[PDB]
């Protein structure tokens, strides 16, 4: 047998949560994040 990680995902610029696309994952950032500088 054999083990490894998970299948790929875009990973928040904020903290560990992840989604399929940046076109998805900007919602979060939006949504659950300070999305300024
Ligand atoms: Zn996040």
């Amino acid at each position: 047998g054999s083990s490894g990680s998970s299948g790929h995902l875009y990973y928040c610029s904020q903290c560990h949560y992840s989604s399929i696309t940046k076109n998805c994952l900007k919602r979060h950032v939006i949504q659950k994040h300070s999305n300024i500088l």
